[PDB]
């Protein structure tokens, strides 16, 4: 079976690969991207990088950049 659009996850988790807290944390940008089935995923970018208009999602489809929050809260661009 298949569907044209689908929404699935993530109340029961979960993250991919052998990730652990021993990796530590560093200055980053968490973006979101939406696939062609409407499936939305999150992509962490490092301070050495920026967010391109689109990026490949873990579903195996090219996702397009969307915001995970509202148009006009208290939000600004600087510093990163």
């Amino acid at each position: 079976s298949m569907a044209d659009r689908v929404l699935r996850g993530s109340r029961l988790g979960a993250v991919s690969y052998e990730t652990d807290r021993n990796h530590d944390l560093a200055p980053r940008q968490i973006a979101r991207y939406r696939t062609d089935n409407g499936e939305e995923f999150e992509v962490p970018f490092a301070d050495d990088a920026e967010i391109p208009g689109t990026w490949l999602c873990r579903n195996g489809m090219e996702g397009t950049l969307i915001e995970g929050d509202l148009p006009e809260p208290k939000k600004v661009k600087p510093p990163r």
